Protein backbone atom coordinates (compact mmCIF):
# COMPACT_ATOMS: atom_id res chain seq x y z
CA UNK A 1 0.00 0.00 0.00
CA UNK A 2 0.81 4.05 0.63
CA UNK A 3 3.77 3.60 2.61
CA UNK A 4 2.49 7.13 4.70
CA UNK A 5 -0.47 5.25 5.34
CA UNK A 6 1.72 2.12 7.16
CA UNK A 7 3.67 5.05 8.69
CA UNK A 8 1.20 6.91 9.90
CA UNK A 9 -0.43 3.84 11.53
CA UNK A 10 2.67 3.31 13.31
CA UNK A 11 3.00 6.65 15.25
CA UNK A 12 -0.54 6.76 15.95
CA UNK A 13 0.07 3.68 17.83
CA UNK A 14 3.02 4.91 19.54
CA UNK A 15 0.82 8.26 20.54
CA UNK A 16 -2.12 5.68 21.94
CA UNK A 17 0.68 4.30 23.85
CA UNK A 18 2.17 7.13 25.49
CA UNK A 19 -1.41 8.21 26.20
CA UNK A 20 -2.07 5.30 28.24
CA UNK A 21 1.14 6.42 31.14
CA UNK A 22 0.01 7.31 33.89
CA UNK A 23 -0.37 10.55 34.72
CA UNK A 24 -0.44 12.23 31.14
CA UNK A 25 -3.48 13.58 31.04
CA UNK A 26 -2.38 17.46 30.88
CA UNK A 27 -0.21 16.53 27.42
CA UNK A 28 -3.67 15.36 25.92
CA UNK A 29 -5.05 18.16 24.52
CA UNK A 30 -3.62 22.16 24.15
CA UNK A 31 -3.23 24.17 26.83
CA UNK A 32 -6.03 26.72 27.54
CA UNK A 33 -4.15 29.75 27.56
CA UNK A 34 -7.16 31.40 28.29
CA UNK A 35 -6.64 29.65 31.66
CA UNK A 36 -3.24 29.77 31.49
CA UNK A 37 -3.20 33.23 30.32
CA UNK A 38 0.61 33.58 29.88
CA UNK A 39 1.80 30.43 28.10
CA UNK A 40 1.79 32.19 25.15
CA UNK A 41 4.47 34.59 26.75
CA UNK A 42 6.75 31.68 27.39
CA UNK A 43 5.99 29.40 24.95
CA UNK A 44 7.12 29.27 21.42
CA UNK A 45 5.50 26.06 19.89
CA UNK A 46 2.82 24.88 21.81
CA UNK A 47 2.42 20.79 20.99
CA UNK A 48 0.23 18.39 22.77
CA UNK A 49 -0.87 15.02 21.97
CA UNK A 50 -4.09 15.85 20.35
CA UNK A 51 -2.41 18.02 17.54
CA UNK A 52 0.85 15.72 17.29
CA UNK A 53 -2.36 12.73 16.21
CA UNK A 54 -4.31 15.32 14.22
CA UNK A 55 -0.75 15.97 12.58
CA UNK A 56 -0.13 12.24 11.80
CA UNK A 57 -3.37 12.42 10.01
CA UNK A 58 -2.75 15.19 7.89
CA UNK A 59 0.46 13.53 6.96
CA UNK A 60 2.58 16.07 8.04
CA UNK A 61 5.44 12.91 9.08
CA UNK A 62 7.08 11.33 6.55
CA UNK A 63 9.73 9.81 9.23
CA UNK A 64 10.87 9.12 12.83
CA UNK A 65 12.74 12.56 12.86
CA UNK A 66 10.26 14.70 12.35
CA UNK A 67 7.53 13.09 14.61
CA UNK A 68 9.63 12.54 17.29
CA UNK A 69 10.45 16.74 17.13
CA UNK A 70 7.14 18.14 18.07
CA UNK A 71 6.91 14.83 20.50
CA UNK A 72 9.90 16.53 22.37
CA UNK A 73 8.81 19.66 22.24
CA UNK A 74 6.01 18.52 24.75
CA UNK A 75 8.65 18.13 27.08
CA UNK A 76 10.84 21.30 26.30
CA UNK A 77 7.99 23.34 27.02
CA UNK A 78 6.88 21.54 30.45
CA UNK A 79 10.55 22.16 31.18
CA UNK A 80 10.84 25.92 30.49
CA UNK A 81 7.24 26.57 31.97
CA UNK A 82 6.57 24.41 34.69
CA UNK A 83 10.60 23.35 35.57
CA UNK A 84 12.75 20.70 34.55
CA UNK A 85 12.21 18.77 37.62
CA UNK A 86 8.67 19.46 37.66
CA UNK A 87 6.46 16.29 37.92
CA UNK A 88 4.47 17.75 34.73
CA UNK A 89 8.72 17.45 33.27
CA UNK A 90 8.99 13.75 34.25
CA UNK A 91 5.73 12.43 33.11
CA UNK A 92 6.45 14.23 29.52
CA UNK A 93 10.03 12.81 29.82
CA UNK A 94 8.13 9.48 30.33
CA UNK A 95 6.26 9.76 26.96
CA UNK A 96 9.39 10.41 24.98
CA UNK A 97 11.46 7.43 26.67
CA UNK A 98 8.48 5.49 25.79
CA UNK A 99 8.39 6.62 21.90
CA UNK A 100 12.06 5.87 21.42
CA UNK A 101 11.92 2.24 22.83
CA UNK A 102 9.26 1.94 20.36
CA UNK A 103 10.76 3.12 17.57
CA UNK A 104 13.85 1.36 18.40
CA UNK A 105 11.97 -1.63 18.33
CA UNK A 106 10.59 -0.93 15.11
CA UNK A 107 13.42 0.68 13.37
CA UNK A 108 14.26 -1.52 10.89
CA UNK A 109 10.25 -1.18 9.49
CA UNK A 110 10.27 2.42 9.81
CA UNK A 111 13.64 2.55 7.88
CA UNK A 112 12.08 0.55 4.83
CA UNK A 113 9.16 2.52 5.09
CA UNK A 114 11.06 6.35 5.33
CA UNK A 115 12.84 5.38 2.43
CA UNK A 116 9.87 4.52 0.35
CA UNK A 117 8.71 7.34 1.06
CA UNK A 118 11.56 9.51 0.04
CA UNK A 119 14.11 7.60 -2.17
CA UNK A 120 16.95 10.06 -0.97
CA UNK A 121 17.65 8.92 2.58
CA UNK A 122 18.76 6.14 1.29
CA UNK A 123 21.09 7.29 -1.90
CA UNK A 124 24.99 7.85 -0.59
CA UNK A 125 25.54 10.80 -2.42
CA UNK A 126 22.66 13.20 -0.28
CA UNK A 127 24.36 10.79 2.86
CA UNK A 128 27.66 11.79 2.10
CA UNK A 129 26.32 15.57 1.48
CA UNK A 130 24.62 15.90 4.77
CA UNK A 131 27.87 14.41 6.66
CA UNK A 132 30.09 16.68 5.18
CA UNK A 133 27.64 19.99 6.09
CA UNK A 134 27.40 18.60 9.65
CA UNK A 135 30.99 18.28 9.93
CA UNK A 136 31.48 22.38 8.85
CA UNK A 137 28.57 22.90 11.38
CA UNK A 138 30.28 21.04 14.27
CA UNK A 139 33.85 21.36 13.49
CA UNK A 140 34.63 24.84 12.40
CA UNK A 141 31.12 27.19 12.94
CA UNK A 142 30.14 25.61 16.15
CA UNK A 143 34.20 26.43 17.22
CA UNK A 144 34.42 30.15 16.56
CA UNK A 145 34.75 31.63 19.32
CA UNK A 146 31.93 33.32 21.72
CA UNK A 147 29.26 31.31 19.24
CA UNK A 148 26.83 30.03 21.49
CA UNK A 149 24.60 32.69 21.39
CA UNK A 150 23.62 31.18 17.97
CA UNK A 151 23.89 27.46 18.80
CA UNK A 152 20.48 27.01 20.00
CA UNK A 153 16.89 28.90 19.57
CA UNK A 154 16.35 31.78 22.05
CA UNK A 155 14.70 30.78 24.91
CA UNK A 156 11.62 33.28 24.74
CA UNK A 157 10.97 32.91 28.78
CA UNK A 158 14.82 33.92 28.96
CA UNK A 159 14.82 36.90 26.22
CA UNK A 160 10.57 37.99 25.79
CA UNK A 161 10.95 40.05 23.16
CA UNK A 162 12.56 37.51 20.76
CA UNK A 163 10.05 36.92 18.75
CA UNK A 164 8.45 39.39 18.41
CA UNK A 165 11.61 41.41 16.34
CA UNK A 166 12.79 37.93 14.55
CA UNK A 167 9.79 36.56 13.45
CA UNK A 168 12.06 33.70 10.94
CA UNK A 169 14.59 32.49 13.60
CA UNK A 170 17.24 30.50 12.77
CA UNK A 171 20.16 28.49 14.79
CA UNK A 172 23.13 25.91 14.11
CA UNK A 173 20.99 23.25 16.35
CA UNK A 174 17.73 23.80 13.95
CA UNK A 175 20.63 23.11 10.61
CA UNK A 176 21.64 20.20 12.20
CA UNK A 177 18.19 18.94 12.70
CA UNK A 178 17.84 20.24 9.13
CA UNK A 179 20.93 18.07 8.24
CA UNK A 180 19.92 14.76 10.09
CA UNK A 181 16.47 15.06 8.31
CA UNK A 182 18.59 15.31 4.55
CA UNK A 183 16.78 19.04 4.01
CA UNK A 184 19.25 20.21 2.05
CA UNK A 185 20.37 18.97 -1.20
CA UNK A 186 22.73 21.94 -2.01
CA UNK A 187 24.97 24.79 -0.97
CA UNK A 188 22.17 27.34 -1.59
CA UNK A 189 19.88 26.00 0.61
CA UNK A 190 21.99 25.45 3.15
CA UNK A 191 23.28 28.94 2.95
CA UNK A 192 19.86 30.54 3.06
CA UNK A 193 19.67 29.18 6.66
CA UNK A 194 22.95 30.23 7.69
CA UNK A 195 22.97 33.43 5.98
CA UNK A 196 19.41 33.77 8.33
CA UNK A 197 21.33 33.69 11.64
CA UNK A 198 23.67 36.93 10.56
CA UNK A 199 20.34 38.20 9.30
CA UNK A 200 18.97 38.01 12.48
CA UNK A 201 21.71 39.02 14.70
CA UNK A 202 22.07 42.36 12.23
CA UNK A 203 17.95 43.07 13.21
CA UNK A 204 18.30 42.13 16.86
CA UNK A 205 21.36 43.56 17.88
CA UNK A 206 22.64 45.89 15.23
CA UNK A 207 24.92 45.66 12.83
CA UNK A 208 27.66 46.69 14.84
CA UNK A 209 27.27 44.50 17.87
CA UNK A 210 29.69 42.05 18.94
CA UNK A 211 26.80 39.40 19.10
CA UNK A 212 27.24 40.44 14.86
CA UNK A 213 30.45 39.85 14.45
CA UNK A 214 30.57 36.50 15.80
CA UNK A 215 27.96 36.07 13.25
CA UNK A 216 29.80 37.05 11.13
CA UNK A 217 32.71 34.72 11.80
CA UNK A 218 30.52 32.03 11.64
CA UNK A 219 28.99 32.72 8.39
CA UNK A 220 32.85 33.89 6.86
CA UNK A 221 34.31 30.34 8.28
CA UNK A 222 31.25 28.24 6.23
CA UNK A 223 32.06 30.00 3.23
CA UNK A 224 35.89 28.99 3.30
CA UNK A 225 34.94 25.64 4.52
CA UNK A 226 32.71 25.07 1.43
CA UNK A 227 35.33 26.19 -0.73
CA UNK A 228 37.70 23.88 0.52
CA UNK A 229 34.93 21.30 -0.11
CA UNK A 230 34.23 22.74 -4.02
CA UNK A 231 34.70 20.25 -6.28
CA UNK A 232 33.51 17.34 -3.77
CA UNK A 233 30.29 19.62 -2.86
CA UNK A 234 29.70 19.94 -6.86
CA UNK A 235 29.64 16.62 -7.69
CA UNK A 236 27.24 15.07 -4.75
CA UNK A 237 24.96 18.28 -6.11
CA UNK A 238 24.91 16.74 -9.55
CA UNK A 239 24.41 13.06 -8.17
CA UNK A 240 21.90 14.49 -5.57
CA UNK A 241 19.94 16.29 -8.81
CA UNK A 242 19.94 13.02 -10.74
CA UNK A 243 19.02 11.02 -8.06
CA UNK A 244 15.94 13.37 -7.37
CA UNK A 245 15.20 13.24 -11.13
CA UNK A 246 14.94 9.85 -11.57
CA UNK A 247 12.49 9.23 -8.38
C1 LIG B 1 19.40 37.44 22.30
C2 LIG B 1 20.91 37.18 22.22
C3 LIG B 1 21.55 38.04 21.14
O1 LIG B 1 21.21 37.62 19.88
C4 LIG B 1 21.63 36.31 19.66
C5 LIG B 1 20.96 35.30 20.62
N1 LIG B 1 21.13 35.74 22.01
C6 LIG B 1 20.98 34.86 23.14
C7 LIG B 1 20.85 33.49 22.87
C8 LIG B 1 20.72 32.67 23.99
C9 LIG B 1 20.54 31.16 23.80
S1 LIG B 1 19.15 30.60 24.94
C10 LIG B 1 20.24 30.39 26.37
N2 LIG B 1 18.78 29.17 24.58
O2 LIG B 1 18.12 31.65 25.05
C11 LIG B 1 20.66 30.25 22.62
C12 LIG B 1 21.74 30.21 23.69
N3 LIG B 1 20.75 33.17 25.20
C13 LIG B 1 20.90 34.45 25.38
C14 LIG B 1 20.78 34.85 26.86
C15 LIG B 1 19.89 34.10 27.67
C16 LIG B 1 19.63 34.40 29.01
C17 LIG B 1 20.31 35.51 29.57
C18 LIG B 1 21.18 36.27 28.72
C19 LIG B 1 21.86 37.42 29.24
C20 LIG B 1 22.72 38.17 28.45
C21 LIG B 1 22.95 37.81 27.13
C22 LIG B 1 22.29 36.72 26.56
C23 LIG B 1 21.40 35.97 27.38
N4 LIG B 1 20.99 35.34 24.37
Amino acid sequence: TDPMVTLSSILESIINDMRDLPNTYPFHTPVNAKVVKDYYKIITRPMDLQTLRENVRKRLYPSREEFREHLELIVKNSATYNGPKHSLTQISQSMLDLCDEKLKEKEDKLARLEKAINPLLDDDDQVAFSFILDNIVTQKMMAVPDSWPFHHPVNKKFVPDYYKVIVNPMDLETIRKNISKHKYQSRESFLDDVNLILANSVKYNGPESQYTKTAQEIVNVCYQTLTEYDEHLTQLEKDICTAKEAA
